[PDB]
């Protein structure tokens, strides 16, 4: 049920995503999530929904149906944030919206460094993103520091490539290792290479978008819909499970945490469901096969930027 990562601390192999949870269900979302059995929640400020998220965890914390140190909070460091004099204070903002004290891990949300302002997205006059000509090193110590000064238990990386991790690793002076890179991973996108990469450097690697993520902003023509995957919808019907918990559990046994998202009260509950059976080897390799190299977030208006990361091969 929990992974251990390098710094000690143990890593709740299930969590509940929330991007794209609205801000007037999603309090109501990570209460029953809580009630559930979830004790690990994936946040972000780029969400614009922290604020009430932290309602629902001070809700049940103020109940005592757990305790502080039960529970695993995830947020991540937005691109307009990764300048040396930046990532406190958009930390600190994190912590004021959950309203905690400290982070149980904080995550570098993508590699490309954006120029600082109000917009997440900076346009120039042609309508291209403004690039920071910030790097990923001087990030990383920014973000180190915040381990020292109490602020968050652990540091990660999300959508950085095996390069840019090396990159990491080989940092003059490396104070703290990666904990956790955050890919997308699911039956299409399989990323065999990029996790034992990961996973031969003691960097727990952490799915998202399992399900697809069928509530993406664009539905684009003909699209992959793995839900609705015949061949996973078989799967499923032998171990008498849905697909969502056949999708679930496929990371868990590549020893992944895995953070499916739901608003639903049902399908919290469904997915938690996932603990009490097994797929076969066999199955897992029929999994495996079907990947298509798809990806649900692609970043493809930073694919100039100097640190877009998805131009390597892994
Ligand atoms: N680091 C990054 O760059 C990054 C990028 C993308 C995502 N993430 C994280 O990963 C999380 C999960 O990815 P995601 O939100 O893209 O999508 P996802 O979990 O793959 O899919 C979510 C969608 O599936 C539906 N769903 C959930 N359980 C289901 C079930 N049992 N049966 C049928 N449908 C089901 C949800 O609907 P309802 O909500 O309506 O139930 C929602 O529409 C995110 O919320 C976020 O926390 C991180
Ligand atoms: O281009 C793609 O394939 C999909 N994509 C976007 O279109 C995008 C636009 C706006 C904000 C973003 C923040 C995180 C991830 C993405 C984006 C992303 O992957
Ligand atoms: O970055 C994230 O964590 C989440 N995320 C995506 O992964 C994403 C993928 C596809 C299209 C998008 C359009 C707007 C915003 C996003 C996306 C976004 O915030």
């Amino acid at each position: 049920s929990r992974l251990l990562l390098n710094n000690g601390a143990k890593m709740p192999i299930l969590g509940l995503g929330t991007w794209k949870s609205p801000p007037g269900q999603v309090t109501e979302a990570v209460k029953v999530a809580i009630d559930v059995g979830y004790r690990h929640i994936d946040c972000a400020h780029v969400y614009q929904n922290e604020n009430e998220v932290g309602v629902a965890i001070q809700e049940k914390l103020r109940e005592q149906v757990v305790k502080r140190e039960e529970l695993f909070i995830v947020s991540k460091l937005w691109c307009t944030y990764h300048e040396k004099g930046l990532v406190k204070g958009a930390c600190q903002k994190t912590l004021s919206d959950l309203k905690l004290d400290y982070l149980d891990l904080y995550l570098i949300h993508w590699p490309t460094g954006f120029k600082p302002g109000k917009e997440f997205f900076p346009l120039d006059e042609s309508g291209n993103v403004v690039p920071s000509d910030t790097n990923i090193l001087d990030t990383w110590a920014a973000m180190e520091e915040l381990v020292d000064e109490g602020l968050v238990k652990a540091i990660g990386i999300s959508n950085f490539n095996h390069l840019q991790v090396e990159m990491i690793l080989n940092k003059p002076g490396l104070k703290y290792k990666p904990a956790v890179n955050q890919i997308e991973c699911h039956p299409y996108l399989t990323q065999e290479k990029l996790i034992q990469y990961c996973q031969s450097k003691g960097i727990v690697v952490t799915a998202y978008s399992p399900l697809g993520s069928p509530d993406r902003p664009y539905a684009k023509p003909e699209d992959p819909s793995l839900l609705e995957d015949p061949r996973i919808k078989a799967i499923a019907a032998k171990h008498n499970k849905t697909t969502a918990q056949v999708l679930i559990r496929f990371p868990m046994q590549r020893n992944l945490v895995v953070i499916p998202k739901s608003v639903t009260p049902e399908r919290i509950a469904e997915n938690f469901k996932v603990f009490d059976f097994e797929l076969s080897s066999q199955d897992m390799t029929t999994l495996l096969s079907y990947n298509r190299n798809w990806r649900v977030a692609a970043l493809l208006s930073c694919t100039s930027h100097k640190d877009y990361p998805f131009h390597e091969e892994f």
